[PDB]
Formats: structure tokens, C-alpha cells, sequence
């Protein structure tokens, strides 16, 4: 199941997630939601859970990217004006 969420940044301010992991060199796996902080935009939306794989934010793809780089990119994205649209693969 893939779910794409448009976050309400105007109301909730900050993403409020932690992320764990990264894709292997072959391209399997990716970056997962480790935790979701109460009071942030991701918590507000309600549909994303811990263990979901973070696939894309706006036009930026999170497979085949280091966790270091992902943390940096997520900061950069949230600081830019405009919508934040997050797509995840749901953990079974």
C-alpha cells in the first residue's frame, strides 16, 4: 500500500519524525520512519506510522540515499516555501 499525504505545515510547523536506515547498494530497502513526535505535521495527519518506508517528498526520492543525506534534505525541503507532499510504502 502506497499512501501520499499533503502535510499541513501552516498549522503544525515541523515534520516531527525520526528516520532510520537506508537502501543497500543494490537498491533494496530504503529509509523508514523510526518515530513520530506528537504535535508535528506527520502526527497530525494520522495515516503514517512507525516502520513505514519513506519513498518521496515532493519531487525528491529517498531510496538510494544515505540517512545522513536524507536528514539534510528533509531539513532543506521543510525550510522552502510551498506544499510538502509525502509518499510512503505502508509496513504490512
Amino acid at each position: 500500500m502506497i499512501i501520499t499525504v499533503t502535510l499541513n505545515m501552516e498549522k503544525y510547523n515541523f515534520l516531527g519524525i525520526s528516520i532510520v536506515g537506508q537502501s543497500n547498494e543494490r537498491g533494496d530497502g530504503g529509509i523508514y520512519i523510526g518515530s513520530i513526535m506528537k504535535g508535528g505535521a506527520v502526527a497530525a495527519d494520522g495515516r503514517i506510522e512507525p516502520g513505514d518506508m519513506l519513498l518521496q517528498v515532493n519531487d525528491i526520492n529517498f531510496e538510494n540515499m544515505s540517512n545522513d543525506d536524507a536528514v539534510r534534505v528533509l531539513r532543506d525541503i521543510v525550510h522552502k516555501p510551498g506544499p510538502i507532499v509525502l509518499t510512503v510504502a505502508k509496513l504490512e
